[PDB]
DNA sequence: TACAATATAACGTCG
DNA sequence: CGACGTTATATTGT
């Protein structure tokens, strides 16, 4: 929890210095942004790499919770994640550990 | 004003 | 042929 929040406050400074602050990223599919949660959800559903190979965000919506009437709630989150932690998991996957391999065709 | 997010509808794929 | 999943479009809110 605390280190994801610390590294997303560091991203918040860097992304505000890139004309793309969290001040223009108001919500998460159902609830508030809560980055650390959609991150650990994506890391259970196979990182952003299994997500891109399978459109597994519908399953991230499963780890997030239920929201009546949605069929692409977490799908919108994909477009947030690709600017809100896809540029920062680069330190996790380049200078700590790579638990997400490039092998992912489909099923 | 314009931009971003969420919801709904349609299309495609799989069973 | 039917059901499920994914993608695209539209509407609403900030």
């Amino acid at each position: 929890r605390a280190d994801e929040q610390a590294f997303l406050v560091a991203l918040y400074k860097y992304m505000k210095e890139r004309k793309t602050p969290i001040e223009r990223i108001p919500y998460l599919g159902f609830k508030q942004i809560n980055l650390w949660t959609m991150f650990q959800a994506a890391q259970k559903l196979g990182g952003y790499e299994t997500i891109t190979a399978r459109r597994q965000w519908k399953h991230i919506y499963d780890e997030l919770g239920g929201n009546p009437g949605s069929t692409s709630a977490a799908t919108c989150t994909r477009r947030h994640y690709e600017r809100l932690i896809l540029p920062y998991e680069r330190f996790i996957k380049g200078e700590e550990d790579k638990p997400l391999p490039p092998i992912k065709p489909r099923k």
